[PDB]
């Protein structure tokens, strides 16, 4: 349905696009640009995928135990008739304790902002309880689409969370590879 | 169907975020930073719909009358997690016989690329002939939801064709207003 679409528009415009090409600005924002003495961005992306379509516009205010350090080396493309279209990501830090305990490359899937959107307006004809099978739909061939994909290789982890700590939560995930 | 929540994600993503704050940035650009001696860029923005669902990266090589000049400062702003997601746009100029007829804010409407794109996909399950009625469809909804809308008041203006002059198309537009 609906979420199939923003599913692959969500591959073929963004991930298709910058995930070929991610390691290596993380490698350039290790070795150039990270603080001598803070460790090392991870090589992933991942993203989080809020079930309830709850996508706040700053990750740090979502999680105090996450905070905005930096942004990788933005990826300029052009698209659509549009010169330098500039794809950037930004680099978050996980604490636990109040201590630095993981940092990577993190963000939300943006399409989940869209149905959220649509429920809310009239003339989309969009209902609530249809978003929530929605956003489900859309990780599903979201992760269809990954499982053969040449740019998914080693390259993006899917963090899919229902709310009855987030950075518990991605930290999980980072632990586990 | 697929062009609907295509159309509105194009809307609730960049259409109602750039177009109410547009004017002032092409106002800049033709105040703060324009050739003295070349006119002034218009006030809207007009979006190419090919039909057809062709849509190149770069408009220069559509069409040897239309040619990038510049472009507009860039809008910022916090999205999903992103700290200063950039949203860009290209400055074009139109020439009839030789000489500057226009320019203009012109970018084509990437919703089309991605229909074109699932079309050509096993695993999107779309067919190429699916792909021009959506094609339509995403031109219609989309027509709908600018018709009652708080930011396309005088700022947008739509671009449909198909294909048996693109510049003389766009420049067709422009003397209209
Ligand atoms: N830089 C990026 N950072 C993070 N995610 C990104 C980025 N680029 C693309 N994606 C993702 O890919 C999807 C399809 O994108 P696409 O290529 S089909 O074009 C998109 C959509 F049609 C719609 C946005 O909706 P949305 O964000 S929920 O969907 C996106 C998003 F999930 C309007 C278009 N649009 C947005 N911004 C610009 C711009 O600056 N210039 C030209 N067109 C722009």
């Amino acid at each position: 349905n609906v979420a199939h679409g923003l599913a692959w528009s969500y591959y073929i415009g963004y991930l298709r696009l910058i995930l070929p090409e991610l390691q290596a600005r993380i490698r350039t924002y290790n070795q150039h640009y990270n603080n001598l003495l803070r460790g090392a961005v991870s090589q992933r992306l991942y993203i989080l995928l809020p079930l309830d379509c709850g996508v706040p516009d700053n990750l740090s205010m979502a999680d105090p135990n996450i905070r905005f350090l930096d942004k990788l080396p933005q990826q300029t493309g052009d698209r659509a008739g549009i010169k330098d279209r500039v794809y950037s990501n930004s680099i978050y830090e996980l604490l636990e304790n109040g201590q630095r305990a993981g940092t990577c490359v993190l963000e939300y899937a943006t399409p989940l902002q869209t149905l959220f959107a649509m429920s809310q307006y009239s003339q989309a004809g969009f209902s609530r309880e249809d978003r929530l099978e929605q956003a489900k739909l859309f990780c599903r061939t979201l992760e269809d689409i990954l499982a053969d994909a040449p740019e998914s290789q080693n390259n993006c982890r899917l963090i899919a969370y229902q709310e009855p700590s987030l950075s518990q939560e991605v930290l999980r995930h980072l632990r586990q590879e």
